[PDB]
């Protein structure tokens, strides 16, 4: 188990110049000819040459056209190719070899592998090695000349990086394209297709130089059709990297390619990206609503990757978040201006405090930079994709948008054609800060504690008012628990986005200001301030952090109504739950331990449940707002402030507070889900594919929210909207009828109809699957067994996979079922899985993150099924390594 550390850091003791690639595609293998022009580096010691490369059958190896012996002149060991440094020549010299692979077997879903009638590769992160023998590190920057062979009728399309130079016909009814990219890239960024693709294409003229780009998106022929709203995406993000930041694409075309197999959601090289197909197809007859927002962000994703990366390149593994955290961020600015809703910036705030903060607060806790690895596989974390782009934003809230975009111009200029790391990003952003500051002493060497320093701070509040004085006071103080990181926490550079509000008529007191909180703590005082105010903070979630408000549930209403920040008011209703949350758990859990007879509950606040009303019944209020106020906190966000943690307890909690609401609201949820069905339902578009309303979207977003509130409650007569509710053209609305459905006798029936509609379609069916996953049945364990005999069966198919078991382990009453049967069957799936694809195995580990968060019972229960996962002989590295970390052995 080899261990790399980011202080370890030394440059190779050799160069790639160019690389020349024969890519020979058989029926039953691909013979991979490689030639590589090297030289020798100025760090060079005399050392041995030594090769990626795994699982390389070879055929043949040279240095200069002189074939090489084994034993004698190199060895290898399927991981390594050694060529003894006594026949390494001193200057420039051209390494050769011919492997043989297999991608039709190759169901890891790395390197080059085959999905479905489709060839594709996935180098990203140590894939390349995979293909052929390479020094398999990002900053082995090379020219790229490649050429791929295949039969004809089975793939007519052939695809990789650059420009296709030269297409030929071969005797015995095969062909080859030839690609030439002379740009310098690394070979993560390698990527070659080959299928029976169809596509639709478009020109797009950019706005400065009127380059006129083609753009391309390919799928199977079968699904052709679902290729328009991708297309769309994809203009509006070339449009808003011209508009926002004023950069244009580079090449003058870009492939989009989905495929049916794929491990994550989707990969950018250069010019050519692939796709996991869930992230790329959609169509509103096969596509439930949240497919358009995730084709949006996934192809803004990868193409706002472009412009960065040809630029700079990664100096290491380590620096991962660099490219990974801007680019997110930048995604994530693209998306709440396309969609327009405030909805947007809280989904992804609820994914942090949810995800990520079980995350940051479990074993595996470590820093958006990483101080060392075992398996790069393992190092694509929420925290160094989804902190890391709250720390990429935190940038902007403290610069603004003007000096924020220029210190994003003195990263690009500064780092040109070279390799950074996280601190030429700071520097750059501390040349703008001194500039804003109007002071060049003012730095930003703290903030660099945000990549080095892991955990969630907590930042809490108290307040004092001088109503003779006028004075305001805010007292701050920031903590951060020790973990296994760092034992001594030092105070981080934390932006407080806040306002004052006037509780008697709801306006602003003072203009937008940002609190610099650099201590541990600190007092920021206000004067002129006419009345007693409710501070509203962290405007826009504006640091990653645990927030203590330390607000009254009155004053929460307040803010909850009328407040002018979404996320304020979405989580000072966040706040007043979980206050009603901690309460109920412990008066439960008190009965429980106490075997009590008779005992109280404490009611949820009457007020609120008026605050509730007042909000849901404003018919110029948010529908995605209004959704996310009658939902309880998710399960994943409340345990991160409950210490061995009950299931049962906590689900009776949760059943407790929401029939409370229900006995109030059920009236109301039920007038509001017949009137919002006009605009929610219609139809004007629905043939329209390029005519996306992320409004009409969210209202029903609502109708289905309410739905499930109103089915569970079993109001009066409901079954009835449920059964018209399986009659709409809306997959989100007739897949939305089968969950509900569950607390009747009609679930099986709208079962099987739900799956005569998704059946006939690969990822409506995987819709399908997570449904009926997600279902709140008692008999879900039986269901689950029909499942795996009747659809999932055999298949290799990531989204099968994931689809049928990760909703179930979100059924708080049921997977955590005190028998351990839950745990028991997700380890045995998690094994099953391991032998073939250790990625996908090590996504179906996530239930088992939070496992020293649970009840004793619990915990050893989850315990001893990783230990038993963790006995297997055949265990794969991957897994091994997150389940030692995971189990802090
Ligand atoms: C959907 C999401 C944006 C999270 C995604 O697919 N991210 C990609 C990415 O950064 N594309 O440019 C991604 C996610 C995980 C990996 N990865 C995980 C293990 C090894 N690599 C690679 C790429
Ligand atoms: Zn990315």
């Amino acid at each position: 188990p080899k261990i790399h550390y980011r202080k370890d850091y030394k440059p190779s003791g050799f160069i790639i110049n160019q690389v020349t690639l024969n890519i020979n595609i058989h029926d039953q293998e691909t013979i991979v000819r490689s030639v590589l022009d090297m030289d020798i580096s100025k760090h060079n010691v005399g050392e041995d040459l030594v090769f990626d490369g795994v699982g390389l059958k070879i055929n043949e190896i040279s240095i200069n056209n002189k074939k090489l012996v084994e034993g004698e002149e190199y060895t290898y060991d399927n991981e390594f190719l050694t060529i003894f440094s006594k026949f390494v020549p001193k200057s420039k010299f051209a390494f050769s070899s011919e492997v043989i692979i297999h991608p039709e077997t190759n169901y890891a879903l790395t390197g080059l592998y085959k999905s479905k009638n489709i060839i594709v590769s996935q180098c990203e992160a140590t894939g390349f090695r995979r293909i052929t023998f390479f020094i398999d590190r990002p900053d082995m920057m090379a020219k790229y000349d490649v050429t791929v062979t295949a039969d004809k009728e089975k793939y007519p399309v052939l695809l990789s990086n650059g420009d296709k130079v030269n297409e030929f016909e071969i005797p015995g009814g095969r062909h080859g394209a030839r690609f030439n990219d002379p740009p310098l890239k690394p070979c993560y960024l390698f990527a070659v297709v080959a299928g029976d693709l169809k596509h639709l294409s478009a020109t797009y003229i950019t706005k400065y130089t009127k380059k006129k780009v083609e753009l391309y998106v390919f799928s199977e022929e079968k699904y052709v059709s679902k290729l328009q709203w991708a297309l769309e995406c994809l203009k509006k993000s070339m449009a808003f990297d011209e508009d926002y930041f004023g950069l244009e694409y580079d090449l003058s075309r870009l492939n989009l390619v989905a495929v049916s197999d794929f491990n994550v959601g989707a990969m950018e090289n250069k010019g050519l990206n692939i796709f996991n197909a869930n992230s790329l197809l959609a169509s509103k007859k096969n596509s439930i609503d949240f497919s358009y927002a995730r084709i949006l962000t996934v192809v803004g994703h990868e193409y706002f990757h472009q412009y960065t990366g040809n630029r700079v390149t990664l100096r290491d593994w380590f620096q991962l978040t660099l490219k990974e955290g801007l680019t997110v961020h930048r995604e994530n600015l693209f998306s709440e201006e396309m969609t327009k809703t405030v909805t947007t910036r809280l989904s992804h705030v609820d994914l942090l405090r949810s995800v990520q903060f079980l995350e940051d607060s479990s074993p595996l806790s470590h820093p958006i930079r990483p101080e060392s690895y075992v398996s790069m596989e393992n190092f694509y974390t929420t925290t160094v994709y989804d902190k890391g782009s709250e720390v990429m934003r935190m940038y902007l809230t403290i610069l603004g948008e003007e000096y924020y975009k220029k210190g994003f111009d003195i990263y690009i200029k500064k780092n040109d054609g070279n390799t950074a790391t996280c601190e030429d990003f700071n520097y750059a952003m501390e040349q703008a800060y001194k500039m804003k500051k109007a002071d060049n002493s003012a730095n930003l060497n703290q903030y660099l504690l945000w990549f080095s320093q892991s955990g969630t701070p907590h930042v809490s509040f108290k307040y004092n008012y001088d109503a003779e004085k006028k004075q305001y006071s805010i007292h701050v103080n920031q903590y951060t628990k020790p973990d296994e990181n760092q034992k001594e926490k030092k105070p981080l550079f934390i932006p407080i986005s806040v306002g004052l509000i006037n509780p008697e008529n709801g306006k602003e007191m003072i203009s937008q200001t940002t609190l610099e909180l650099t201590k541990e703590s600190d007092t920021f005082v206000f004067n002129n301030i006419a009345v007693k105010p409710i501070p509203s903070l962290f405007r826009g979630f504006s640091a990653p952090v645990y927030i203590e408000d330390q607000l009254t549930d009155e004053e929460r209403i307040l803010l909850l109504k009328y407040d002018s920040d979404a996320f304020v008011r979405y989580n000072s209703c966040t706040n007043i739950y979980m206050k009603q949350i901690l309460m109920n758990y412990n008066e439960f859990l008190k009965a429980k331990n106490e075997k009590l007879e008779s005992f109280q509950l404490t009611p949820v606040n009457a007020q609120f449940i008026d605050a509730i009303k007042y909000l849901l019944e404003d018919p110029h209020a948010d529908a995605g707002f209004k959704s996310y106020i009658v939902s309880l906190p998710q399960d994943r966000y409340i345990i991160n402030f409950v210490s061995n943690l009950d299931t049962d307890v906590l689900a009776d909690t949760k059943e407790y507070i929401y029939k409370q609401i229900g006995d109030k609201l059920n009236d109301v949820y039920y007038k509001m889900f017949k009137s919002l069905e006009a605009k929610a339902d219609d139809l004007t578009y629905f043939n329209d594919e390029s005519h996306v309303d992320f409004d009409q979207m969210n209202m029903r977003t609502l109708r289905n929210t309410l739905l499930s509130l109103l089915s569970k409650a079993q109001y009066p007569n409901i079954l009835n909207e449920i059964i018209e509710h399986s009659k709409s053209p809306y997959p989100s609305n007739w897949l939305t009828s089968l969950s509900v459905s569950a607390y009747f006798d009609k679930y099986f029936e709208l079962y099987d109809k739900t799956y005569k509609l998704s059946k006939d379609d690969e990822l409506l069916l995987q819709e399908w699957l997570k449904t009926v996953s997600r279902s709140d049945r008692k008999d879900i364990y039986e269901i689950l067994k029909k499942l795996e005999n009747e659809v999932l069966k055999d298949s290799k198919n990531p989204n099968d996979i994931r689809a049928v078991y990760l909703p179930f382990t979100n059924n708080l009453r049921r997977f955590h079922d005190i028998s351990g049967k839950g745990y028991k069957l997700i380890a045995e799936v998690i094994t099953k899985t391991d032998k073939f694809n250790p990625m996908v195995a090590t996504q179906l580990c996530e239930p088992f993150k939070l496992w020293n968060k649970l009840d004793t019972k619990r915990q050893e229960l989850m315990l001893n099924e990783m230990n038993t996962m963790l006995q297997e002989p055949q265990i794969s590295n991957n897994l091994k390594e997150y389940l030692l970390r995971l189990t802090n052995k």
